């Protein structure tokens, strides 16, 4: 088990996928009209737990990615990525909350997924992967919250 | 030979790009951008992608279950998300230029998955030659609407 930079990298790189939906945000008087729960994060915290989280999945993708049989995990960090990806310009570029919220379900199902995939391999990687399991947690009950608090208008059918 | 597992979960996993695309549907402001002469009909598009997910998650299925497949594994991750990327921010937020560096990152992590699968399983790196092929002429469509179109705010 080494600090594989190839691996790393190419992990910390494809991050920059979802790094780059939040780079293309802009101030939203939309978004700043929302009702919000108490608990709502200030908007400056959320770039900075993202990218300390970038760091920990691929480090955490970096150890497993080195283990024999990690086949079915990797394919579980792949799912959780892309559905990861996905979010940001639903809910913030077409402001559909409510496919926002079956789309960062489907990414809790699958860092959940990767998170127990990662344990039966290494319990390190699966450490790292815990605080990424309970920021998704926050982030559905925030889309949640903004669905329960707010007016929301039809999607396009 | 076929784990099925492996297969639906990357299948799954192309559920993320092919949302984009259900949610997306090829503007009037797309339809409007003058388009390069080679441009195909509207219904190519859906078939193609359609196709490459299947061919990509068969690809990824095979490689994940031989040994030293990580570094392939992660390249797939990459292309995946660059890919899942890019129809938000040409379709959506209609960033042209954004969007040609997205795709261009895409093409990149695609040559290198491909390349990474011939290593380990010639038939998998097969299955990626189509993609790099569309993705080849996704670079250039994108490229091409901003050449063509390059009076438009959204185009820089
Ligand atoms: C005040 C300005 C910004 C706010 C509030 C912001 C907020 C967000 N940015 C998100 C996406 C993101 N923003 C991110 C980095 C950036 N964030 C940026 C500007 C902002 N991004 C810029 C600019 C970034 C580029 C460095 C990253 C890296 C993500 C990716 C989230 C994800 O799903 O991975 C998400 C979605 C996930 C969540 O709810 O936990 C929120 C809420
Ligand atoms: C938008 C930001 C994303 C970064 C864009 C850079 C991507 C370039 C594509 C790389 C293709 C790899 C080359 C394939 C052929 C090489 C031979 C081979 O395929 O085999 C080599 C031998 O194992 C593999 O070498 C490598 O792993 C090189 C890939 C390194 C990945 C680029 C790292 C970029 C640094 C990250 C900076 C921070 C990112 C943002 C943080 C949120
Ligand atoms: C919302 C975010 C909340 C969490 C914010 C945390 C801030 C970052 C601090 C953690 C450092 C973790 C260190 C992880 C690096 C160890 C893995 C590694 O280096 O492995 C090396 C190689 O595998 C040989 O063992
Ligand atoms: C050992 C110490 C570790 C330190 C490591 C670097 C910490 C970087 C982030 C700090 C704040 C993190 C929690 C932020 C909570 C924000 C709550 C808030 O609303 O504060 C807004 C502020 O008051 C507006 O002026
Ligand atoms: C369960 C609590 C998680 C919630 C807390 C979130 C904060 C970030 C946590 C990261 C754990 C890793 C940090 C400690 C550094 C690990 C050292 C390492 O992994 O080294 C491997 C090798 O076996 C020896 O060096
Ligand atoms: C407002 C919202 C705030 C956030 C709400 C809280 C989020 C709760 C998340 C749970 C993470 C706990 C995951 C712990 C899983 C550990 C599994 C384990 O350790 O299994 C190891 C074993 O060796 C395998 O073989
Ligand atoms: C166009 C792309 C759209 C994307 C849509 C893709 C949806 C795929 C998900 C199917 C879930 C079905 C769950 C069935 C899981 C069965 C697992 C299984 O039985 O695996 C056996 C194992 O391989 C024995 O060794
Ligand atoms: C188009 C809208 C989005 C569509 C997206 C659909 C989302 C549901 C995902 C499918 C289930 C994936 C099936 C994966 C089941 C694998 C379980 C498994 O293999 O367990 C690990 C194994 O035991 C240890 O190696
Ligand atoms: C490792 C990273 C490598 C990948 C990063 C690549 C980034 C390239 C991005 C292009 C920005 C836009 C510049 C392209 C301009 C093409 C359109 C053009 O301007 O056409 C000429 C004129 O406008 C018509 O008359
Ligand atoms: C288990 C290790 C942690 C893993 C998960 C990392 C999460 C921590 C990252 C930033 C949260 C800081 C933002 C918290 C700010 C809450 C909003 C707030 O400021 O509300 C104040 C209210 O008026 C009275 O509490
Ligand atoms: C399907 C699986 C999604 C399961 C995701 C679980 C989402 C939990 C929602 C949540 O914890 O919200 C925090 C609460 O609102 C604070 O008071
Ligand atoms: C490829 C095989 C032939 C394509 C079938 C075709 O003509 O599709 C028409 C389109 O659906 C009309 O809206
Ligand atoms: C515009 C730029 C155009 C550039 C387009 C090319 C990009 C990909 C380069 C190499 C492909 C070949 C990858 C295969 C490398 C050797 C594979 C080998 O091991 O053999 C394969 C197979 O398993 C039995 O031959």
């Amino acid at each position: 088990m080494n600090m594989d930079w190839a691996l790393f990298l190419t992990f910390l790189a494809a991050c920059g996928a979802p790094a780059t939906t939040g780079a293309l945000l802009k101030p939203d008087e939309w978004y700043d009209n929302l009702n919000k729960p108490w608990w709502n994060p200030p908007r400056w915290v959320f770039p900075l737990a993202w990218t300390s989280l970038y760091f920990l999945m691929s480090l955490a993708a970096m150890r497993v990615a080195q283990l024999e049989g990690s086949g079915q995990a990797l394919a579980f960090y792949a799912a959780q990525l892309a559905f990861n990806t996905l979010w940001t310009p639903v809910f913030f570029g077409m402001k559909r909350m409510a496919t926002a919220l079956a789309v960062v379900m489907v990414m809790w199902l699958f860092v959940a997924a990767t998170m127990w995939a990662f344990f039966q391999l290494d319990t390190w990687a699966g450490v790292l992967f815990v605080p990424y399991l309970i920021w998704a947690t926050a982030t559905t009950g925030l889309n949640f919250e903004a669905m329960r608090l707010n007016w929301n208008r039809p999607e396009a059918r």
